[PDB]
This record gives structure tokens, sequence and C-alpha cells, in this order.
């Protein structure tokens, strides 16, 4: 009919234009609104996949585990073992669970970085499944090599642990694929990646850096 | 005056941020449709191009032409001799034209990918011109090789299909800057690139993929 | 109360969305002038950048000095000693100061290349300092030097130009630093990068090119 004359309608639509182009500020307070609505609604979503793979992440058997199985505060680390970062990054991890007895930390092998990271998982898995107090050796050895793994470096590792009689399975693949779809499921995209309470870390990080978040989180009872 | 008073002027604009700021989705909407303009109009832009150039892709001469003349539904491919895709594209592509007699395919030589694309390329093509039952073979085996083309193998791929005897003429420098100037006018970027009916696809595709479409441009009758 | 009554104000609201939607190109106004606002506004930004460290690009006694000192109109060269197109510009740069005695130009090497940028940057410093004449002659080698540069090159040409009595000092690290500095101040990214007047170029030139620019400065009196 109607509620604004067609002038005014019209005078509306004109300072519509005129307001955003001449005001450009406006148009930055808009977009920064919408990439607030749009961050934190990624937080939530992430925040809702992890809780909601609790289970998988912090219940697997099939999962390696470093310090005691009690341990009150249980980090979660995505690892791949031809990842130079993950190399780094690890004995820290370790570290701690001899520094904090509450704290552990569970292993999550990923196959991105080549074909070896695959077969070395499998390896680590197979082991860790036959017998776990193995484990750590082999896992700590495979970590400590700088140069790409191999099928041989792997036999090399396994036998330098005392290892090597054990074949790798193939209910260990399983358990490669799981980290695999559960690294998707929590849209990691990148490795070293370390869950702590609710909050992920994709990176590596100093010591003293992390003993502050680890502590933090042990405030968190 | 004016047509709106002072205060209620005041208060549209004030609107106008409030509208954008307090729900962003409204400028989301405004993206995509603005994108949706300019998606369009390109689609559009395309579509004369392709329509223009009807004479060069279709009626060129001087360009290689694979199955029957009168074929009624005739692809336009555009290849690279050192592109790896087109190496695994082109057999299928040939393919058709032997089991759909009504299909034919025209060959665009690209020198992107390297100096021996042109080389290798005006080869070919003066081969075309000196002799067309000859092409073929020399086509073929060139996608054939999967090692990088040196001016040598260039030698080594005309002698093993008998056409070392032609000479590369400069009459065939024209018809590479010619489908060189006609793939920018086209906006093609890559390669391999295949023109079909009024469509265009810039990678490679499965063979029972392909096979869809050019029935369904065989249907277009 | 308001300005507007409830139906007017919604019919705003629904009328910025409608506008906005309906008519992408508002947006697009808006885009680019916000983009305008931008560029506006950092052009000036570098503008007092420049104009704030003019004593240390211009009246630097460290950083060395290829033409007259008097010389009415001084460029400034940033240029790393491995860069490849600064080995080419470079020339040209010397050239202006043979051709055109009021045109000087002034060396700021900087060492983001590689270890040898520095080192050799660090060198020619030394020399500047040590004994200033002796400069443009070990300059001109580093530069006419193709390859990449290692630690004993460095020697062979400080050696080719009869400057290898001359010590690394360490008061020519400061120097390098400070160029360092310098360049971050300015928002210079890359290298070559060339100061002239009011203006900055961050790639390399033609001749002609080059000498409209210089003398386009030179009527700047």
């Amino acid at each position: 009919n109607a509620a604004l004359n067609a002038a005014q309608e019209k005078e509306v639509r004109a300072l519509v234009r005129d307001t955003l182009v001449s005001n450009p500020e406006i148009l930055e307070e808009a977009i920064m609104a919408l990439q607030t609505k749009k961050a934190d609604e990624q937080q939530a979503q992430f925040r809702q996949a992890l809780a909601s793979e609790h289970d998988a992440l912090y219940n697997d058997a099939a999962s390696p585990r470093i310090g005691a199985k009690d341990a009150k505060l249980v980090l979660v680390s995505f690892t791949d073992y031809n990842c130079p970062y993950c190399k780094r990054f690890d004995p820290l991890l370790e570290k701690i669970t001899e520094q904090y007895p509450d704290v552990a930390v569970i292993i999550k092998p990923l196959p991105f970085k080549g074909e070896s990271s695959a077969k070395a998982s499998q390896a680590v898995l197979s082991v860790w499944k036959e017998d776990p107090k193995a484990f750590l050796a082999l896992h700590q050895r495979l970590m400590q090599k700088k140069t790409m793994l191999d099928n041989a470096s792997i036999e090399d590792a396994m036998k330098s642990t005392n290892t090597s009689k054990i074949k790798l399975t193939d209910d260990s693949l399983k358990t490669l694929q799981n980290n695999l779809e559960l690294s998707r499921k929590l849209g990691i995209q990148g490795t070293p990646a370390t869950v702590i309470g609710d909050t992920i870390l994709p990176g590596a990080v100093d010591y003293d850096q992390l003993e502050i978040i680890v502590k933090e989180q042990l405030a968190k009872v």
C-alpha cells in the first residue's frame, strides 16, 4: 500500500548504498561479525566432535599408553613417526608422565607422511597388543631416528628393541584406519596434534610452555 | 527538504549498521548473490567465446582429426604432448571414435609444458599437413612415451613411425600460435582441455564417465 | 517511542536485505570503497615511515655510496648480494651516476637470501669503513658473480679486489642489523628495493624505463 510511501522507500534504498559506500567501516563491522559468528560456530562444532568421541580417544585398548593407567589427567597424542616435529615433541610428552605421576599420554599413530609411517605404526600397534610392556622401547627408538623410514630400518629398530619376533597382525590396520577416521572426525589436518582437557594443539611446544598447560588442566578438578 | 525527516533518516542509517551487524547472515546472502551474479556472467562469457570461435575449433584444416570427417559429433581435444594426464587421457578419446563411428576428435597441441611440446607439436602438424593419413601413428607413439621429450627422442619417435622424412615447416608454427591464441580466447588455463557440445572439461576422466557425456551429446540432435 | 513506527522500521530492515541481495552491485561498491580506504591509509602510512627515517636512509656514514656526495638526487638501493635480480639491476643504477653526475646511489645490503649475503655484506661494510675508495671494486665483483656465495669465494672476490687484508669488524654487523631494522620499518618485504624521491620500487626495471623516473625526480627541484 504500503508502510512507507514510495518516496520514503526509494530514499531508504538510496540510504543503504550511501551509508555503506560513504562509510566503509560499517561493512568492516559486518564482516568481523560474520567472521565471529562462523568462528564461534566451528569452535562449538569441534567441542562436540571432541565430546562425542570421548570413548575412542580415551578408552581404546588397541591404542598405546605412556604413564599410569589410573592417571587423573590423560593427554592424547596424535603423532606420525615420520613427522620431524613429533620426534622433537614426543620426549617432553614423555617427560611429564615421569615428572607428573597423575599424567599419562595416549599414542595415536597416523599414516599421512609416508608408507613407512603406516608400516611403522602397524608394527608399534602389533607390539602393543601382543605385548604392551614392550611398546615404549620401540616407540622411543623409532622416534629417536632422524632419517626417513624404510621397511628395513623398521626391522632394524624392531631388532634393536628385541621385538623383531612379533608379526604385524592385520588387526592392527583397523587401529590405524580408526586413528585415521578419528583424526577426520575431529577435523585434525596436521601432526603432532595433542588433546588436553577440552583443548587441541596442532604443533610443537616448548617444555616450560607445556608444563603450564598440563598444570592448568590439573587445576581443573 | 526532504522525503524523510532528519530523525527518520538518521535512524535509517543506524538501522543499516544494526541490521547487518546484529544479523551477519544478510551479508552472507549478499555475498552469495554477488558471487552468483559473477559466475553467471562468466559462464555466459565463455558460452560466447566458445560460440564465436566455432570456425577455428571445428573447421581448421591444419588441425589434426581422429575418426570420420562427417562424424556427427566432433569433440575438440587440447592436449600437451608433455602433459602426463593427456598421455593417460588420449587413448579413451581415441577409443570412442572406434566404438562410436559418429564421434570424431580434433587435436590441438599446446606448448605450455616445455620446449619439446612445441617442437613435438610442430612435428605432428608438419606431418598432418604433408601427409594426414600418417599422423595418428606419430601422435600415438609420442603419447605412449612416459619420459620427458628431448629433440632426439622426437627424431626417435618420428623414425619409429616412418615420418623422419618430413621437415618441420615454419607454416606449422602458425598453427601452434593459433592453438595458443585460441586457448587464450577461451580462457583455457590448463591441459588436457576437451570441448564437447557447448561444454568444456579441463582434466582427465574415467571411460565409463566419458561415455555418458558423449552419449548425452549424441542425444542432443 | 520512536522516530519511525514499528512497521516502518521493520520494512527498513527488510529493505536493507532486499536492496543488497536483489542488487549485489551495491555490495561491490562498498567493497571497492573499503579497499580504497585501506589502500590510501597504507600509502599514507608508508609515506610517513619513509619521511621519518630520512636520516638513516640518506645520512648514514656506514652505508656505502656510489657517485658524488653532493649529488642533488640520491637514490637508495636495498640489494642482496645473493639475489639474482639485484645482480642484473645494479649495473644500471651504477650507469646513471656515470651518465648523470647529479645522481648518486646508496647501498644497503640485506641478509635475507642466505648466510653468505650476511657475510658478504659484512665484508663490504668493513671495507667501506676501513677504506671507502676501495668498496666499489668489491661490490662490483661480488655482484658480477653468478654462482651462490660461499665463505671461500668471498675470500676469492676480496682477494681479486685487493681487499683480503681487511678484517671483518663486528661494528659492521650493527650496520647489517640496522639495514635490517630499517627495511622492516619501511615494510620492505623483498629485494631489490629502490628508494627514489618519495617513491619505492621492489623489483628490477629496464634502463630506459629507469632513466625517465630519475629524470622525473631531477625535474622535482
